[PDB]
């Protein structure tokens, strides 16, 4: 699967499974996916989305939908496609997770600040949804986290790991690209049974995308 727009087409959610969807949102046309987890105690996402207008159609349309509230975001880098929400989170009182790392650039660029709360394992529960936060180290950015369900061994990826379509390392002016080929390694050695991943940009894929990326790294 069920894919749902809004009137525009700018935003989309593609379903999982019964309580995972992924969110993508164009920013000017430039795609940039996240997840919405409907829980027993409201929506979780992984990820805001370009800038406030965006961010605040998004919550609007999940709310809507799932009929319950979205109480929490975690925020898986400082970049403006995970990010450029904070100001829409923050005034209405959704929870931004975020490592301390992540928080502190934040703050360097000039976004309000997430909370600063996950360590390198955080695992947190929302109503019976299990989510593991990771940071397996620098790649894409400094600061790059993924995010598990481990009742799904669904990963996301974030912009850590690159889509099939995606054919060259893309941005890396943020990028530590002689130890990002290690921090997707440290995440295939955690993970090692995987039936989903989401890169930030792009198609879902599988492992495959990991490799993909180790490939793109040479
Ligand atoms: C503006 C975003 C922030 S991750 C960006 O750097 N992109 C989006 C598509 C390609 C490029 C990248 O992730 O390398
Ligand atoms: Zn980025
Ligand atoms: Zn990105």
């Amino acid at each position: 699967k069920t894919v749902i727009k809004n009137e525009t087409g700018t935003i989309s959610i593609s379903q999982l499974n019964k309580n995972v969807w992924v969110h993508t949102e164009l920013g000017s046309a430039v795609p940039s996916n996240g997840l919405v987890l409907n829980t027993s105690k409201g929506l979780v996402l992984v990820d805001s989305s370009w800038d406030d207008k965006l961010t605040k159609e998004l919550i609007e349309m999940v709310e809507k939908k799932f009929q319950k509230r979205v109480t929490d975001v975690i925020i898986t880098h400082a970049h403006a496609d995970r990010i450029g929400g904070i100001k829409t989170l923050k005034e209405r009182g959704i929870k931004a997770h975020s490592t301390a790392l992540t928080a502190e650039l934040a703050k360097k660029n000039g976004y309000e600040e997430p909370l600063g709360d996950l360590q390198t394992v955080t695992n947190l529960k929302f109503g019976n949804m299990k989510v593991e936060t990771f940071y397996p180290g620098k790649g894409h950015t400094e600061d790059n986290i993924v995010v598990w369900l481990p009742q799904y061994n669904i990963l996301v990826g974030g912009c850590l790991v690159k889509s099939t379509s995606a054919k060259d390392l893309g941005n890396v002016a943020d990028a530590y690209v002689n130890e990002w080929s290690t921090s997707i390694e440290n995440v295939l050695k955690r993970y090692r049974n995987i039936n989903a991943v989401v890169p930030g940009h792009g198609e879902v894929g599988d492992k495959g995308l990991l490799l993909h990326t180790l490939d793109l790294l040479k």
